[PDB]
């Protein structure tokens, strides 16, 4: 049972300008999604502080980065916190309307594009390089659920009925064409190492076949 929704008009907007403006400086969408991964395994871990069995759900608090050519994907799974089915069709794009707005009016002043990750719109630099992202996620509070968008605006959210995940986030990034750099360990390192050298969590970086 797939449930389509439409975007909000200024994520919309927000969607095309990351899709359409020509920007060569695509790489960031990886700092940005590995620094929402951190983020959110500093809220469970924070939350285990006072709540020892919310880690019931796994003790483990990491970053995976997984490429795959065969099905030119992108993967980051986190074990953070995870999303509600509210968080993925309401807070989040309800809290990304706001920071659109003065990410735009930020740009008009003196911030680079690069800043998105400021305005709580990081997440949508993903299409800076995929034609297609799925969400699986997992928090302790709801069930299962993907996440799907290929922009044009509007998502689509069902519960997942595929290998469970325990708790946390995995953006499945399905990469555009001419984007394929992305699936190369040498280049991946290289992004990591200038962009997150310092995130206070294991990233692994697996290698392929
Ligand atoms: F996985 C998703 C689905 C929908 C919105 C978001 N998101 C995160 C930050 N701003 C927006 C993430």
């Amino acid at each position: 049972e797939v449930e389509t929704f439409a975007f909000q008009a200024e994520i919309a907007q927000l969607m095309s300008l990351i899709i359409n403006t020509f920007y060569s400086n695509k790489e960031i969408f990886l700092r940005e999604l590995i620094s929402n991964s951190s983020d959110a395994l500093d809220k469970i871990r924070y939350e285990s502080l006072t709540d020892p069995s919310k880690l019931d759900s796994g003790k483990e608090l990491h970053i995976n980065l997984i490429p795959n050519k065969q099905d030119r994907t992108l993967t980051i799974v986190d074990t953070g916190i995870g999303m509600t089915k509210a968080d993925l069709i309401n807070n989040l794009g309800t809290i990304a309307k706001s920071g659109t707005k003065a990410f735009m009016e930020a740009l008009q002043a003196g911030a680079d594009i690069s800043m998105i990750g400021q305005f709580g719109v990081g997440f949508y630099s993903a299409y800076l390089v995929a034609e297609k992202v799925t969400v699986i996620t997992k928090h302790n509070d709801d069930e299962q659920y993907a996440w799907e968008s290929s922009a044009g605006g509007s998502f689509t959210v069902r519960t997942d009925t595929g290998e469970p995940m325990g708790r946390g986030t995995k953006v499945i990034l399905h990469l555009k064409e001419d984007q394929t750099e992305y699936l190369e360990e040498r280049r991946i390192k290289e992004i990591v190492k200038k962009h997150s050298q310092f995130i206070g969590y294991p990233i692994t970086l697996f290698v392929e076949k």
